[PDB]
DNA sequence: GGGTTTCCACTTATTCAACATTTTAG
DNA sequence: CCTAAAATGTTGAATAAGTGGAAACC
């Protein structure tokens, strides 16, 4: 029954959300096409009351199953969507999402007008599509026979305050205990990794973290044609100065949340040096096991 | 109406999270 | 030598993004 902070909520929002346009052959529309408008977030089951809390921040979506392990939030209803664009207005998105929630807002006024009962609403809400997401399939652009950009401006704007990172983070962030086989006394060396992981359209963004925190390095990935970044903290001091701190005082949402306590626990460990001791390695081990996929 | 809207079931691709090992720095 | 810090690479599923079907609203 609790609400979330509404910059958490945007940063969530940034990690999680997608908008969504729907233009679908329809026998019975007078234009032969109906159309939908929405927003919608999908988690995994266990994360099901994040979704419960923004929908009763918002007071608006409905929420199913999607699959065996998912579930969903979605808005569509379209006088509900006004609270959409009033939140998104007030509190705005940062990364290349704020574009495709430019374009549901040139949707939402197509809409509002009632145009998309005609040509020409129709026409326009296809040309929308063209540019949000994934963009038009061969067979809606082969009957828009027209000459229709795909191209828009990117976005470029900076991590607003830490309530939006802890949102954000929230949704793309790792924390984790990596044992580090050694030549160690011990054998086995004890380091938190602090990661952030988002594909190179947001390039900008993930770089100015190093700045935003003061801390950390940028790595990019390659996986046959697929390309994205890590943002990474790996010195403790920064982690247990910097990255600790913030989430501390801007607090995170989902199990993600147990997880950020229980790396905290394995910091307070490392601070005591209770980490080159078998007691404590021990422990550590015992902690790491139900983190993260273990949980 | 009956054209339009809204919801639920369910699918798809891949961008995320996750992870461990291997070097390097100091 | 002893630890800490950074780099090297994967992996596959939790995301993002999307479609089929139809009840029922206005
Ligand atoms: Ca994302
Ligand atoms: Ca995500
Ligand atoms: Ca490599
Ligand atoms: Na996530």
């Amino acid at each position: 029954r609790e609400s979330i902070n509404p910059w958490i909520l945007t940063g969530f929002a940034d990690a999680e959300g997608s908008f969504l346009l729907r233009i679908r052959n329809n026998n019975k529309s007078s234009v032969g096409y109906s159309t939908e408008l929405g927003f919608q977030i999908t988690l995994h089951n266990k994360d099901k009351s994040i979704l419960e809390n923004i929908q009763s921040t918002w007071k608006v979506g409905v929420i199913a199953n999607s699959g065996d392990n998912a579930v969903s939030l979605k808005v569509t209803r379209f006088e509900d969507l006004k609270v959409i664009i009033d939140h998104f207005e007030k509190y705005p998105l940062i990364t290349q999402k704020l574009g495709d929630y430019k374009l549901f807002k040139q949707a939402f006024s197509v809409m509002e007008n009632k145009e998309h009962l005609k040509e020409n609403g129709i026409k326009e809400l296809v040309r929308i599509k063209a540019k949000l997401n994934w963009g038009l399939t061969d067979e809606l652009k082969k009957a828009f026979p027209e000459n229709i950009s795909k191209e828009r401006s990117l976005i470029n704007k900076n991590i607003p305050n830490f309530k939006w990172l802890a949102g954000f983070t929230s949704g793309e962030g790792h924390f984790r205990v990596n044992l580090i086989k050694s030549k160690s006394k011990l054998g086995v060396q004890v380091q938190l990794v602090f990661t952030i992981t988002q594909h190179i359209k947001d390039k900008n963004l993930m770089n100015s973290l190093i700045t935003y925190l003061g801390c950390g390095y940028i790595y990019e990935f390659n996986k046959s044609e697929f390309s994205w970044l890590d943002f990474r903290v790996t010195k403790f001091s920064d982690i247990n100065d910097k990255i600790i701190p913030v989430f501390q005082e801007n607090t995170l949402i989902g199990v993600k949340l147990e997880d950020f306590e229980d790396w905290c626990k394995v910091a307070k460990l490392i601070e005591e040096k209770k980490h080159l001791t078998e007691s404590g390695l021990d422990e550590i081990k015992k902690i790491k096991l139900n983190m993260n996929k273990g949980r």
